[PDB]
């Protein structure tokens, strides 16, 4: 399951539902480990929708139980994004991973 631990802040009711293109501020964090990505780098807030499964399972289930202003504490397990495969190079098999979500969206 996903784990959340929100930074206060925000609305706490617009909820993220199906037919909605939402705006993350993203950054991932590999647990005992470094950085492997950072959405405020290239500042394109990367753009998507809800329900299509463009993301991973355990982003797409923390990213329901948010709301606007948010600040989030994600803890995927393995099992919904990569511990079977690991992506080649970037991620290794059977990972763990932590990621700083904020909701600033729309819709």
């Amino acid at each position: 399951g996903v784990e959340i631990e929100t930074i206060s802040p925000g609305d706490g009711r617009t909820f993220p539902k199906k037919g909605q293109t939402c705006v993350v501020h993203y950054t991932g964090m590999l647990q005992n480990g470094k950085k492997f990505d950072s959405s405020r780098d290239r500042n394109k807030p990367f753009k998507f929708r809800i329900g299509k499964q463009e993301v991973i399972k355990g982003f797409e289930e923390g990213a329901a139980q948010m709301s606007l202003g948010q600040r989030a504490k994600l803890t995927c397990t393995p099992d919904v994004a990569y511990g079977a495969t690991g992506h080649p190079g970037v991620i290794p098999p059977n990972a763990t991973l932590i990621f700083d979500v904020e909701l600033l969206n729309l819709e």
